[PDB]
C-alpha cells in the first residue's frame, strides 16, 4: 500500500503492519519512518522544510486518525530537521542526541530535546525503538534507529542506496571514520532483515557493505 499527495512530492509506503516509510521530494527524495502505535504516531525524521513537514504530518494524522506524538531526529541536516518549527508548535516531542541539538542551533534551526544517549530504548505502546550513535560518518552526529521486533534498521544518510555511487555532501562528513562507524553498526546488529537508506529504496545488510565499498 502506497499513499501520495496530489502533487506527488510526498508518499508513504507500508513496510509491515505498523511500519511505513515516508518519502518527500525536495527533485531530491528523502526517507523516514512512520510508526503506527496504540498510543499515537511516531516518526523517524521530519522533512526538508516546515511546509512539507506540516503536509506529511497532516497526511498521516488523517490516515491513521491519531496524533503524531514523537519524532526521532537522526541528524542536523534539512532533510531530517527541516520542520522542527512545525513539530514544536504542534506539541510533538523532537528527540535527538545532545550533539544533534547543538549542531541544530548552529545551523539556524530551533533546538530538539537532546535527550538521546549513545544507546536509548523507547517504547511507544507495543512498538519498541532503539537509537544508536555509531560514531562520526555522514555527519558528526548521525545516529541509526533499530526496530528489534522486526529487525529493521534505519540507516539514514550513513547508508547509501543500491544505485548510489556518490556519498553526497561530505563537507560536514568524517569520511575516514565513516567506515568504522558502519562497522560498529554491523557488530551491534548481527541479524538484520531490512535496511532503510537515507535516500533510495529499502534494502538489506548489503547496503551497508555497498556503502563501505564506496568509502574504500
Ligand atoms: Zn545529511
Ligand atoms: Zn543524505
Amino acid at each position: 500500500t502506497v499513499i501520495k499527495n496530489e502533487t506527488g512530492t510526498i508518499s508513504i509506503s507500508q513496510l509491515n503492519k505498523n511500519v511505513w516509510v515516508h518519502t518527500e521530494l525536495g527533485a531530491v527524495p528523502s526517507n523516514g519512518l512512520v510508526l503506527n502505535t496504540s498510543k499515537g504516531l511516531v516518526l523517524v525524521d521530519s522533512s526538508w522544510d516546515d511546509k512539507l513537514t506540516k503536509e506529511l504530518i497532516e497526511m498521516v494524522e488523517k490516515k491513521f486518525q491519531k496524533r503524531v506524538t514523537d519524532v526521532i531526529i537522526t541528524h542536523a541536516h534539512a532533510d531530517c530537521i527541516g520542520g522542527i518549527k512545525t513539530l514544536k508548535e504542534r506539541g510533538i516531542k523532537a528527540h535527538s542526541t545532545a550533539l544533534t541539538a547543538e549542531l541544530a542551533k548552529k545551523n539556524g534551526y530551533e533546538e530538539p530535546l537532546g535527550d538521546l544517549q549513545t544507546v536509548t530504548n523507547l517504547k511507544f505502546g507495543n512498538m519498541k525503538v532503539e537509537t544508536f550513535y555509531p560514531g562520526k560518518g555522514h555527519t558528526e552526529d548521525n545516529i541509526v534507529v533499530w526496530l528489534p521486533q522486526y529487525n529493521i534498521l534505519v540507516g539514514g544518510c550513513l547508508v547509501k542506496s543500491t544505485s548510489a555511487k556518490d556519498l553526497g555532501n561530505v563537507a560536514d562528513a568524517y569520511v575516514n571514520e565513516w567506515s568504522t562507524s558502519i562497522e560498529n553498526v554491523l557488530k551491534r546488529y548481527r541479524n538484520i532483515n531490512a535496511v532503510v537508506p537515507g535516500h533510495g529504496e529499502v534494502g538489506d545488510k548489503g547496503l551497508l557493505l555497498h556503502t563501505l565499498d564506496l568509502l574504500k
